[PDB]
């Protein structure tokens, strides 16, 4: 049972994980993802949502007051508050599976060079709230993150060392062939095989993890 | 002026991209011939994994021996944002994303004795497949393209004072050097607290 709200300057960016959600866990009422667009709390006829940065410098910086009033209206006291940024706390399987066990995720996407910090602190005073990086590189705004970390959480919402390589039909295909312990019947050995190949493998791409 | 092609079996999920660069994306169920592109895997195993004829009929037709074929995959090499820097540079970028359990892993071996491939992850965690990270790597990438560390400390905007916290005072000061070492010290803070790695310690 849970509840996700993403709050975004461009609402259509989410449409597509919304409608790759399975009816089965939305009939069940086991899932919920709900996308607002942030300038429904915009304060004047321009519909502002961004200001020059205190301090100077390049770019924009998003308006507290904007996404104040978005907060107020979208959280609650059990209300688990997400923000993408590059700034951020690493989002691991870890936290997908902890946050998986929530029952209210929302998702705050800025844009320009961010969210005035006034808002994840305030906040941070009567919810929970979680500054999130999906890895160490740049994106333009928190949109692609948020798809992201709904998926990664999701799929682990029951009902909605590396990996070595895998292998189907054909046995031989343009002179490679499967490797022939994976057919032996040996599985004693075929696990074996694959722990070597998941050791060398991790080797060679992610010598951090060891 | 880069060109990039996403082969995947839902085209549908990377409508979210929305003159110097061409994103083109291509259903790879029109590779296939009888009224399935994935199979049980050798070895035992739970899941599906996706055939390599496919692939290979999709590839060979989308594919040049310029081109970087680039594979999402949670076993992949970290991509990072000097992949994205060095990706920035290049004419032609084909990504395939995977579904099920992943692809065969001789796609990725057969390609690499035609063109440079490059299996990567875009983090540790697990998608549903490779579309999300797609759309990652795409984002990241094409910012950097001509003509389109530490971590960042806070920023603000005004106003100045709101639901009784206050911008700190030396943003307001206008003293660019006052301004400049607050900054500085704001993101060593945050480094340290956030992703001490960055600075050569270890993580929690
Ligand atoms: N891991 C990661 C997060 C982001 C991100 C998140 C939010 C914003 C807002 C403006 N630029 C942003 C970038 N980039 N990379
Ligand atoms: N860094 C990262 C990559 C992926 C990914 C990429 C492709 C497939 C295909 C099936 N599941 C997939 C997962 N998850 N996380």
């Amino acid at each position: 049972s849970m509840k996700i709200d993403v709050v975004t300057i461009f609402p259509e960016y989410l449409q597509p994980v919304r409608q790759s959600l399975p009816g089965k866990a939305i009939d069940a009422g086991l899932v919920d993802v709900a996308v607002h667009d942030l300038r429904r709390w915009t304060h004047d006829v321009h519909k502002s949502v961004d200001d020059s940065p205190y301090g100077g410098g390049p770019g924009m910086v998003m308006k507290p007051t904007v996404w104040g009033d978005a907060l107020d209206e979208i959280c609650t006291s059990e209300t688990l508050l997400v923000v993408p940024t590059p700034a951020g706390y690493p989002f691991t399987q870890e936290t997908a599976w902890q946050w998986s066990t929530e029952d209210h995720l929302v998702i705050a996407c800025g844009r320009y060079e961010g969210i005035d910090q006034r808002v994840a602190d305030d906040a941070a005073t009567r919810m929970r709230v979680r500054e999130v990086s999906i890895g160490d590189y740049v994106l333009n705004g928190g949109e692609a993150a948020a798809l992201v970390i709904i998926e990664a959480v999701l799929r682990l919402v029951p009902g909605v060392l590396l990996e070595g390589p895998s292998y189907t039909r054909p046995p031989s295909w343009r002179g490679m062939d499967v490797p022939p312990v994976l057919l032996s019947g040996d599985h004693a050995k075929i696990a074996a095989w694959r722990a070597e190949q998941s050791r060398q493998r991790t080797i060679e791409r992610r010598p951090d993890l060891l």
